[PDB]
């Protein structure tokens, strides 16, 4: 009595978190499962082994997958892991219009500061972006203020988030086949925008993932 409705309203529940993913990114594939506890519902794609992109606002309680080394081609039911329910996207398949029922986007706070403060933030950052030659000149130019923060010229944001813009169109264009090499830049940009937005806690958690992503074998 009542079991298939409690039963329907979970599976309901994720399918509209999935689609609430879906219908601002539906170029890449999602998905999202309910762990045994009860409680935790954990939100996927496949795009970088559990990143999030910048450009998607996600629901309300949701947990991430944390940043750990996981091969290329696990699919999104393969990363979800142990769950008793779930609801996916294929990537490229129409989602409706939200309606009232859409869960609210206030999840992004909570769910990418669970990552421990990486370790010489500031020091970590400036290596990355020596280091790595397919970086645009607007990162070379303020990724030391930004780590500084000294503040940056408007025109200066404007052409990083320019570059942020172009490399996600570059990345989502060329998926499933992406390079991972223009995700680690997607990741780097994405962390000075954060960091000169004062999201510190968003920029470690692009700065965590850009690690586990160009980590050599
Ligand atoms: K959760």
């Amino acid at each position: 009595a009542g079991a298939v409705s409690a039963r329907a309203a979970e599976q309901q529940r994720l399918q509209r978190i999935v689609d609430a993913v879906a219908r601002q990114e539906p170029r890449i594939s999602w998905a999202a499962g309910l762990r045994d506890d009860g409680t935790t519902t954990l939100l996927v794609t496949d795009l970088a082994g559990g990143w999030i992109p910048p450009h998607v606002r996600l629901p309300a309680n949701v947990t991430l997958l944390e940043p750990t080394a996981r091969r290329r081609d696990a699919d999104v039911i393969d990363l979800l892991g142990a769950v008793v329910a779930v609801a996916a996207h294929e990537s490229n398949t129409y989602v409706a219009e939200p309606g009232p029922d859409a869960p609210a986007l206030t999840g992004d706070r909570s769910a990418r500061s669970a990552i421990p403060k990486v370790d010489e933030f500031g020091p970590t950052l400036v290596e990355a972006v020596r280091r790595r030659d397919s970086l645009p000149r607007i990162a070379q130019a303020i990724a030391l203020p930004a780590v500084r923060k000294t503040g940056v010229l408007e025109n200066e944001a404007e052409l990083l988030h320019g570059c942020i813009t172009a490399v996600k169109e570059s990345v989502l264009k060329a998926y499933p086949s992406h390079e991972l090499t223009a995700v680690g830049d997607w990741m780097l940009l994405a962390a000075i925008e954060a960091l000169i937005d004062e999201q510190d806690y968003l920029a470690n958690y692009h700065l965590a993932w850009y690690a586990v992503t160009t980590r050599r074998g």
